[PDB]
């Protein structure tokens, strides 16, 4: 079978590798490629994967819009976003990245959510699958807040520092901090946080700053891909445990 990861950026991603070692040490015939298509040219280019491709995986800014070429699932369909395809049907395994990512761990609330995106959209029917009420998102685009349906309150990025300072946990769910970027949020506000996380897989400021701060818990998206992973291989049917641990547990340390 054929794999590969579609977005824009995705030429830097590290599933390629990770997948392509993984099914080798598998013994395992499949492959994973990339794919970065424009959104300007999305809609002739889906076509080519569908055919292509047994199954995909989708980032930004391509969650959303893959949508409307594949079957989603009842909770894709909650969430508005679509990460893992196979054969015509479309999946999120985001959220299952993130519950799993937490666990052990008690979120505490109120939780804010930065960003209003596919990534944002999953987890928040995370923390909601996981009991937690209060939720509050704080993003930079009008449309995002619009896709929003979900039970939160919606605040915009200049008022992140006054709310985090009322919270307990904070999620950063944008691409702030993927080239070294800080997140409007002061020492003061971050310092009484019990949980700071990160969907971005590397060390970002934010990450930085809440580990000179004490802060109890700071994930990074290590976690959650990890765990998003060991979902699309379930789906894909070629999910095999020690195989996973052995090559996958690499992103862990």
């Amino acid at each position: 079978m054929k794999f590969c990861i579609i977005g824009y950026p995705v030429r830097h991603s590290i599933s390629p590798r990770l997948y392509n070692e993984y099914f080798k040490r598998a013994g395992m015939n499949h492959s994973y490629g990339m794919e970065e298509i424009p959104p300007e040219s999305f809609d002739t280019e889906i076509r080519r994967i569908l055919e292509e491709y047994d199954g995909f995986n989708a980032t930004i800014p391509h969650k959303e819009r893959v949508m409307r070429y594949v079957e989603p699932s009842e909770d894709a369909q909650r969430i508005k976003a679509v990460n893992c395809v196979f054969r015509g049907k479309g999946y999120n395994t985001d959220w299952v990245g993130v519950v799993k990512s937490l666990e052990g761990v008690e979120v505490k609330e109120p939780v804010v959510v930065v960003g209003a995106g596919g990534a944002a959209r999953a987890v928040i029917y995370a923390l909601l699958q996981m009991g937690v009420k209060d939720i509050w998102v704080v993003n930079r685009t009008i449309e995002r807040a619009k896709a929003l349906d979900f039970p939160v309150k919606i605040f915009s990025l200049d008022q992140l520092d006054e709310v985090v300072k009322k919270a307990k946990s904070l999620f950063n769910t944008t691409s702030v901090g993927m080239k070294g970027e800080e997140l409007p949020v002061s020492d003061d506000s971050l310092k009484n946080l019990s949980l700071v996380y990160d969907v971005i897989y590397f060390d970002t400021p934010l990450v930085v700053k809440a580990r000179k701060l004490g802060v109890k818990h700071i994930i990074k998206g290590n976690l959650m891909f990890y765990y998003q992973a060991m979902e699309n291989l379930k789906i894909w049917g070629i999910y095999d445990e020690e195989v996973f641990k052995e090559v996958f547990g690499e992103v862990l340390k």
